[PDB]
């Protein structure tokens, strides 16, 4: 029970087959109580109920400061603490550089980058008061190698911005024992019928796509005491797609 | 004459003491014609005239699509091409994580990240038609080491986002011979404490960054794309 | 347990205060049977018996092909398989660039780099035949930041060489499901005040911190990780 | 003239079509006097003579401490200084992990890693006495991505070791204004080549001149604030 007695908040975890839900499931299996925060309250509550007993579902647009703060307050009122924050919320968009409109940039940057800032801002005060915590930020191999997988350049930019933000927060809050680390998943199977799949898989030494559970297990590592001396780390979960 | 016959557009180069102006000066010394794009028209025109003859100054907020489009069109009308784009425009703010407000995030992200996207989007079509080009993006050591110098976490995020965008554009446009690379300057001219962690024992100069931009803009780097080039005096070795 | 039913060979784990022994202890706690390989037979046997029941201690210089072959053969004859290889053996020397002599270079490079190659060469065939495995290599933050901690430039070079070797083996054997990853520990408890000032988490590393990262890489929790360099440095190097 | 008045020592530059010779040519074009150090004295002297006037060829196995020291002494006696050291000497071998014998490891590590240490050790004292210098070490994309190009794992290891050594020397000698930086070339000029080429965004293999031009940047005052840098010259083959 790596997360026995811990409380974890995971954004974007209402969807059944997503990385967020897989992380919630594994966290609950490891003894944590999980707060799922996503756009739809009913979907978030149903996901939390599916995890088991003692979990919570809340609704928030991660780019809405006041809604995020209100949701975090409800979580803190019930659980009294948040030990772990998984900033998993994020959207991709398979368009190319010259097709990125202002509204596309805003949507993609808001969910990943602004949402990570806002949710981290909302949780950090209680983590300081509680003597520490672990924040895991979701980036992407696209931020490191310059896309070429699915998400367009604004997604690569947003997820690279997440890395810069995470490292800056790691440095600022190390003295408060708030560890901040990032995951850079490769090509992960979620919601492969195109011939382009062959080229990508040919570039993965392990010879398979990633699973949501693979990312969840790396998040478990960073959320747990097994990584107590890690902060500012970028942990690649890409099957060798990017070795560097 | 490393940039003989070339045309370079440099954003944020109107101020005399900035990296942008230092880059414009060195580029002009190396034979390039320079288009300075900055917020103030008169300041940009005066900076261009200070470089010498044949240069141009235009006014645009890099985060304003309409103003950027008008500036690039004026530049192309006069020069017929843009060989080099230096996305130097950027602002910083020394505020910590919990104090970053929506307007702070928007301002800092807009000048660096959105500005790099908008200006690159405006110039890339002509570069594709003209057989290639060199785009240099300005990041920061803060994007790599997690701040701790001056700019707050939203600056670190914006400059890290610039790296991600630059690499994505490098991959997309390699077949068009549009090279896209980034500079990660260290502390460029409390200072004593930072200076103690710099192996070369001095702060960076605007000319140091300009010379690295010159390398990336010139044919000396014809086989480099997607590169992040540290200009930090050893402050960050990794 | 995370390593239930697994067999792990750990080099350099005879000493009680080392990263190797801490890794052996945590691996045994997680259900693995551990083969300790180190220079002294009696010390390695005593360390293996201290872990519990069903473990093994063998003597070998990791830079000696014949001794490594003999040790791996004895381990395979008893356990029939090696699921996990922790290339923890390594030595350091606090000497500066101009003072590194041929014998200093040879000793430091042999234990870390040549030893990682020789031990990996000896274990890979059985891993390939058995359907995969996990190899963890021990590097150092010194390989990334250019020393400045304790080990001299030949130590930084040796541990950087380990990274290059590990990545090359990761790429070669990915299709065989042999994962190869590296740890880059910071300053571990195995002048301190000055270094401590540059560590955001405000403490030095513990052998258990490195062991726990090795546990992650050795376990199925990292089944999709190969070619990774995993920093265990408390924020000393953020990059 | 980016290297006007400078003296540069380049190892492994005797061969006509190599990166070393291309670097020597470009350095000479930029005003430097070049000392070519390679295994064969006759080949090195002929290469230096081909550069133009005022250059020098010397013989040394970079893994022989005393021969390297004697060669550097001859260079310093003639030129009085060495401003720039290009540790270009290196050999590769296309053999896979399980086929690397002790002798293969020794040969590959000796030319690249031990040779870089020995030649740097031999030149650094004069650079300290002269107020600084620039040392450029030759690594490879193989050290970063884990091979897969041509050189086997021991080549990837040797070239990664070079990076670790270079960064350590950069940190040690920054106060002496001895800059130490590394180049990581990609695939530099059939099925294997075609497959690799398909993963290069710029759509071509590198040329020796591409690497030489990056060495010129690092050797020149254009990079005066760079030390400890790893500069990729790979056409986008590895973006990271």
């Amino acid at each position: 029970m790596l997360l026995q007695g811990k409380v974890a908040l995971i954004t974007g975890a209402a969807s059944e087959r997503g990385i967020g839900r897989a992380t919630a499931e594994i966290f609950a299996q490891q003894g944590a109580k999980v707060i799922i925060v996503d756009l739809d309250l009913a979907q978030s509550q149903n996901a939390a109920k599916a995890l088991g007993e003692g979990h919570m579902g809340l609704a928030a647009n991660v780019a809405n400061e006041e809604q995020v703060k209100a949701a975090v307050e409800q979580a803190l009122q019930h659980y009294g603490k948040i030990d772990i924050l998984i900033n998993n919320a994020g959207i991709t968009q398979p368009i190319k550089t010259l097709d990125i409109q202002r509204s596309d940039y805003d949507r993609v940057l808001d969910v990943s980058l602004r949402g990570t800032l806002i949710m981290s801002q909302a949780v950090i005060p209680s983590m300081k008061a509680n003597g520490g915590g672990s924040i895991v930020c979701l980036s992407s191999v696209s931020a490191q190698r310059g896309g070429g997988i699915f998400g367009g350049p604004h997604y690569s930019a947003a997820k690279a911005g997440v890395l810069g933000l995470a490292k800056a927060m790691a440095r600022e809050f190390g003295g408060d024992q708030i560890r901040v680390n990032s995951l850079t998943p490769g090509l992960i199977q979620t919601d492969m019928n195109d011939d382009r799949r062959h080229d990508i898989l040919a570039g993965i030494p392990l010879g398979r796509l990633g699973k949501a559970q693979d990312v969840a297990n790396a998040a478990l590592f960073l959320a747990s005491d097994l990584s107590a001396y890690l902060t500012g780390v970028t942990l690649d979960v890409n099957g060798g797609m990017l070795i560097h």
